[PDB]
This record gives structure tokens, sequence and C-alpha cells, in this order.
């Protein structure tokens, strides 16, 4: 008895999804269990729920980004530098770990996907144009971002069995937190600008490691400890859905707390 | 968007702990967060009673410390403040010192109970309660606070447990020992300076230690912890509010030693 499409938009209800809300799902597809259809039917389920006015967001990034190049070979990375393709947002792939299902997203007619290689997020709905527009190549977790314009519109965040570690919004709580200090990376990509593949260098903050001693499951289970979001079942996954705004206040204010200057 | 619960029994939570699998004369270490538990009925030290009811006198308990206001940066400052540090910061007062800032309201609570028993290395100082929490503290060394002269050592030389409350994984303390024990192919190694007492006086000495504020390698704690989950090390239950998980400390030790020593080793 695999997972049905009306099972899931029921318990997708019962944690509190509604109509037209805009959010931005992590996913583990192994720990909802087998579903009628396949993987895609989370997503039909998720939107019917969602109706066609809300609006589906998910982080895909870019698998094969080139960032490491200068820790190659010199031969090697002139080889880089005249072969690895740019960054296509229609072709390149999502980022491995966690991410069937924003592969799955990008074949979905009408499907918007941001211009920042890095940080890119591919969104379904209402509002998928306004969240993936303008996504500065610097600081693409900051102001100018799919993120802040989430918290922007209140919109939501839903785990659906992924680890509270990998909550992409937590790293634009980072960028707004006033803290002592906070790593700074600048990376080489290859992008596109006006038809033509361009190398370009990204300035942004470290996300591959935390500024100061905290994690973000620490932050999130901090949150849900003291009443944030509401938890619940969806197929064999533990769930959990996140106001945007809160979680983003309540995060910004931990870590200013405990790492402030 | 979740409301809080009615409070927690001392009661409910020692079923809770039996159930989970907690056992009379075990020797534990705990790694709670208190929040997590959500509100119990009498506050937090009822856990801390729970525990040691289900544990009965025969049973102990250790928590980790350390120590919150350790002055272990101040080669780092100009001249001046640095002497400023040497002639003002108090040395390490295990009845007074504070535990380090995250994760420790229990521990804090621990050392207001009768016969507490503290090891005397203030930055992997570790509390104790019950029957072996004399010999769990006795005699930790200064120098490689988490190595052979350590309680953790000789929490899995007795063959004791690791019980989570709601902690991140990331927090097992633990895990520095399996860095010291690992043969690695890097290593940091640090020396520090810390004010103690000796014969009732302040006196300041240099520590050495592994480096346990950035791993050795590529790797985390996190990682090694969730790898050690996913393949069926411990057992899993509630307590409270919080999601527990029960490790043996012999098992889980050696786990992440050859999780190190197979990435790193030799
Ligand atoms: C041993 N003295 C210093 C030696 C020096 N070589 C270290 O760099 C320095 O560590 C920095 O401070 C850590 C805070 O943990 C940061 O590590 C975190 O960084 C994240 C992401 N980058 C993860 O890598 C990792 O999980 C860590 N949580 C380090 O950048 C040490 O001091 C600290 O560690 C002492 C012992 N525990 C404490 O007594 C001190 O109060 C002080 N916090
Ligand atoms: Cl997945
Ligand atoms: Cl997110
Ligand atoms: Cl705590």
């Amino acid at each position: 008895i695999p997972h049905t499409h009306a099972h899931l938009v029921d318990a997708f209800q019962a944690l509190g999804i509604r109509a037209g809300q805009a959010l931005m799902l992590h996913a583990s597809v192994k720990a909802v269990g087998a579903v009628m259809g396949g993987p895609n039917v989370i997503l039909q389920a998720l939107m019917d729920a969602l109706t066609p006015d809300g609006t589906l967001m998910m982080y895909a990034g870019w698998q094969d980004i080139p960032d490491f190049i200068d820790s190659l070979p010199d031969a090697l990375k002139a080889v880089y530098l005249e072969q690895h393709p740019p960054f296509d947002p229609a072709t390149a792939r999502a980022v491995r770990e966690n991410s069937v299902l924003a592969e799955f997203l990008r074949t979905w007619p009408c499907v918007h996907r941001s211009a920042n290689p890095e940080a890119s997020m591919v969104a379904v709905g209402r509002q998928a144009a306004l969240l993936t527009a303008n996504h500065a190549l610097d600081y693409g977790y900051g102001v100018e971002s799919p993120l802040a314009k989430l918290v922007a519109i209140e919109g939501y965040v839903l785990m659906l069995g992924a680890p509270l570690d990998t909550i992409t919004l937590l790293h634009h709580a980072e960028y707004l937190a006033k803290m002592r200090h906070k790593n700074v990376v600048r990376y080489p990509c290859p992008i596109l600008r006006d038809g033509r593949k361009v190398w370009v260098t990204v300035e942004d903050y470290d996300t591959g490691d935390p500024h100061d001693d905290y994690s973000f499951e620490q932050i999130a289970r901090d949150y849900v400890a003291q009443g944030g979001g509401t938890r619940g079942k969806v197929g064999d996954a533990d769930a959990y859905l996140f106001a945007a705004q809160d979680l983003t206040r309540f995060a910004v204010q931990w870590l200013e707390s405990r790492f402030g200057d």
C-alpha cells in the first residue's frame, strides 16, 4: 500500500499547509516511503494543497560548479577554463544531496530558476517569478535573494524528512546577523552573459562551515523546543513546518545573543 | 505554533528512562538540552532526580562541565592587556567554576548536588554523582584532557553509556577521546595558559593538548555520529518531549576511531 496522492494531501493539510502559501521544501524522498506513482506525486500532492495560488520553491544550486579550480594543478585549471561549460539555468543539474524532488521540479511546466549558480533556487506557482528574479551573484543568501523575498511575503519552510541541519534559510539569518566575525569567500564561476561563457569572481559569506561555535541543527532544535513551528507525519517522514519570518527573526537573535561583538 | 505541555512528572520521566534501556547500576554520561525535554513538574532538577532514580544510588551520572571563563586566549592579546589577565583573572576553582554556556543547565544543577565530584582539568572538566563519581573524576591530567588519563577513558573502560537527551550528537565529548586515540596523518597540538589552584594559591601553567576547537582533518563530529546511528548504534526513545539516544561508550569510541583511521589513518 504505497502512499496515495490523497493521503499525502491530507497529511500536508493536517500539518498546516494551506491554499495560497509560498513555501520552500526540503525533502528526503527515502524518508517518505513508497508513493503511488513515484516521487513526483509528492510534489503534485503538495501543489494541490497549495493550489495554483500558492508557490513551491526548492534549493537546486549547481552540482557541477567548478569553484575548486584554483586548487588543481595549473595545467588542469587551464583546461577547466577552456572546456568546463557555464551555468545554464535550463540544464544545470541540482546538487546531489536531498534533491530528487528539485530535479523533478525542473521538468515542471512554468518552472523558474534563479540566476545565482551556487545558490540557485527553482520554483513553481503564483509567486515563482517574484521569488527567483534578480538573484544577485554576490551574497546569494543576502538581501537580493529568494530567501529574503520568501521572508518578505511571509512564506514557510517545510522539512519533509530532511535533517534540520539542511535549512538553507538559516544562511540568510547568518547574512543578517551582526556577528563578531563572518568568513568571506571569493571563488570563480563560469556563467552566461549575452549568450557567451564568461568566468567571474563570486563573493559570498562562507556557507560550508558556521562562522562561530554553532550549528544549524542546534538553532532549529532550540526553535522547535521553545514552541517554534508544527511537527507531524507525512507518509513515513517526520515533518516540520516553520514560518520563514519567525524562524529568521529567531535565528538572528539566537546568533546575535551568542556571537555579537 | 506548538504549545507547551502539561509538566512531565518525575514518575513519567523514570518510566521513559527505563523504556529507553537505563538500568540500575549503569554509569552514564549525559548530554541534554533542558528545553527539548519540555516543562517538567518541579523544574530541570527533576530530570536529574528521575535519572538517578532509574540508575539507583548504585549508578553513576557524569556530565561535561569545562570552564566557561577559561582565559585560554590571552596569548592573542596585546602585552598590556595580557598582563592584566595574568594578574587579575581568577584561577579555575572546581567548587565555583561555571560550566560552558550551552546544554549545561543540568551540569550546573549537578554542581549543587550533595556528593558531587569534579575532575581537575579545567578545560575538560567533568562533573559526576553516584557510585563511581570519584573513580571517574580522579587524577584527570592537565595535559591531553580527552586522552588516556581522562574521565572519558575511564567511562569506556568501565563500559559506561552515553545518553543524548535532545542535544545534537555533534556535542558528544567522547568523540574528542576518539580523536585522541586515532592514528591520523595530521594532528594539531596546542599549548595554552591556564590559571589553577595549587596549595590554595593561584598559579599559571601551560596546558598541552590536541586542539579541540577545530577538527584535525576534513570531518565533523555530526558526520561521525550520523554515520554511527545510520548503522544501528544504540537505542532510541522519547524522554519527555525530547528524542533520546542511548549508546554504549565502548562501541561508539571503537566506531569513531575506525571511522577516523579508515579515512585519515595509517
Ligand atoms: C584551544 N584553544 C584555541 C586553539 C585554536 N587553534 C582554535 O582555533 C580555537 O578554536 C576556535 O574556536 C572554536 C569554537 O569551537 C572554533 O571552532 C568551531 O568552528 C566550527 C566552524 N568553523 C567547527 O569547525 C567546530 O565544530 C567548532 N565549533 C575555532 O575556530 C581554540 O579555542 C576555542 O576552543 C577552546 C577549546 N574547546 C575553548 O575553550 C575556547 O573558548 C575557544 N572557543
Ligand atoms: Cl531525496
Ligand atoms: Cl530553507
Ligand atoms: Cl541545557
